[PDB]
């Protein structure tokens, strides 16, 4: 886990967790909202 | 989307396609396989 130049940043690590965490938490809600929000 | 600096890199891009496009899919699988694999 390098500072930078490396195939590791701390934006790579701070955009996965973005891109996974409204990816998924967003996926979720709209599956809700699709025919089962109970 | 800039090359580099203004907070925007390219491993910041593929970071959060990496996060976004492995979270959401796998998500969607996972809840299929719940108990809806139809």
């Amino acid at each position: 886990s390098p500072p930078v130049s490396r195939g590791l940043t701390g934006g790579e690590i701070v955009a996965v967790i973005f891109g996974l965490l409204l990816g998924a938490a967003l996926l979720l809600g709209i599956l809700v909202f699709r025919s089962r929000r109970a």
